[PDB]
């Protein structure tokens, strides 16, 4: 097979036998094919930055393993060329500890796994608006990527309702040092929708939310270009294509 870096891949198994399903030594969560009984599927993503050449994940069941050979690609991203090289900023202190505490939080959150579907049927977009910065846009040094677009920004007026793009709960919703305010829905099954730089935060963390709800109003808190709403989604890990990965969920969930 072969995927882009910085996309998801649902991969498809025979559901009998099967027990478990592993990259190196790490293990990859499987849930079950909504179609197909006799089936599962597992996400599998690469990061955009640094992805390896190639993977090989190994499905072992009771009495055989199934090695799986994925190899990556580079796809046809936006890039610019950077002429500074050191990227390495020097924050003042008070903003390095917040940053470094916010991460910490997110990467509990973006690790702790819910075993069950906490969406109803196909994602939906955000808002009826369209994109002005896509995903994936990234910043070169020597051929090296410093940098990239890790969700897509939608046009959006400071003020626009933003609705959440599948049912799931509230795991975080604050103001935070490069997203500003922001709203992270789990999904179920490792998957988190995000949405960032609102102007107003409509649920709080721990609230059951239903597709379509309204989470806030668009803003431009945190963001130096001007009002817009950015949406990105985690899953398997890694932030993924936001618009190619609804389209592979939706082909397979779609109600
Ligand atoms: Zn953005």
């Amino acid at each position: 097979m072969e995927l882009i870096k910085g996309q998801a891949l649902f991969l498809e198994l025979d559901k009998k036998d099967f027990l478990s399903l592993k990259n190196n030594d790490k293990n990859i969560p499987t849930f079950a094919h909504p179609k197909n009984q006799e089936k599962i599927l597992a996400i599998f993503s690469l990061p955009y930055k640094n992805p390896p050449q190639n993977t090989k994940l190994i499905a072992f069941y009771k009495d055989k393993k199934e090695e799986i050979f994925i190899k990556t690609l580079e796809g046809n991203y936006k890039s610019e060329k950077l002429q500074v090289e050191n990227k390495k900023i020097f924050p003042p202190k008070t903003i390095q500890e917040r940053i470094a505490k916010e991460l910490k939080e997110a990467n509990a959150i973006y690790s702790s796994y819910t075993p069950k579907a906490l969406f109803n049927g196909a994602f939906n977009i955000p808002l009826n608006s369209f994109i002005t910065s896509d995903f994936g846009k990234a910043r070169t040094f020597n051929e090296k990527v410093a940098s990239y677009h890790s969700g897509t920004d939608f046009r959006a007026a400071t003020g626009t309702p933003i609705y959440a793009a599948n049912s799931g709960v509230v795991k975080i919703a604050k103001d935070r040092y490069f997203a500003g305010n922001s709203v992270v829905i789990d999904h179920g099954f490792g998957i988190y929708s995000q949405y960032y730089h609102l102007s107003k935060i409509d649920v709080k963390v721990g609230q059951k939310i239903k597709k379509g709800e309204l989470i806030g109003l668009s803003g431009a808190s945190g963001r130096v270009s001007g009002p817009a709403l950015h949406f990105g989604i985690l899953a398997g890990g890694k932030q993924v294509d936001p618009l190619d990965f609804v389209s592979k969920f939706n082909a397979i969930f779609q109600l």
